[PDB]
């Protein structure tokens, strides 16, 4: 009787975001999780953003990671500010704060996870 | 801007941590892990922890990785995107059978 979630990613509505965002941890999985989890593989992605700029109530994490260091990069608009962040990197979103991200660079393999921070 | 870049953490549970307990004044979740396709490696190690454990296997195309779950003496195959709940207390492991570039099982400890 292990619990096993396949019908993934679930896709939901986020602020801004074009798209549905694809979700593999949601809050109501496994009866209540602390943490919601998006996101996904970033080699189609590049000079195309997902979202424009947007708010949460949460905190947003970024998580970029690929393969090899230094495979990905994108550009965070942090309420009108760009970083650059390089795989792999983490980079906390105060809740409140505008925000979106752009692909600068992506090999196969190289993913943003978004996680929301259930406070 | 709070950005980390020392990162992987390795941390003995040594498993290449990138979210920590401690990140950002306090996260409720750990998550370790790491790129699949070099550990495709004969044995793990069955191991409890004191919290839930969440595998999350992805590949940059469905169906690119796959796995086999030891949890409590059942072996289970999973085929990538999963999401599997291992409860704190049980004995488990994984074992990787497949795997292509640039797919992840990332282990996320649920505080
Ligand atoms: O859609 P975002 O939470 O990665
Ligand atoms: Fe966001
Ligand atoms: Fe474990």
């Amino acid at each position: 009787d292990a619990e096993i979630v396949t019908a993934l990613p679930v896709p939901l509505a986020v602020a801004g975001h074009h798209q549905p965002a694809p979700f593999y941890l949601t809050a109501d999985m496994f009866g209540g999780l602390p943490v919601q989890l998006a996101g996904g593989e970033l080699s189609k992605l590049v000079g195309k953003p997902v979202a424009a700029p947007h708010v949460h109530e949460v905190d947003e994490l970024y998580f970029l990671v690929s393969p090899e260091p230094g495979q990905a990069r994108i550009e965070v608009h942090l309420d009108g500010v760009r970083h650059e962040l390089v795989s792999p990197a983490v980079m906390r979103i105060p809740a409140g704060s505008e925000h979106c991200f752009l692909t600068l660079e992506a090999t196969v393999g190289s993913y943003c996870f978004g996680i929301l921070v259930g406070d």
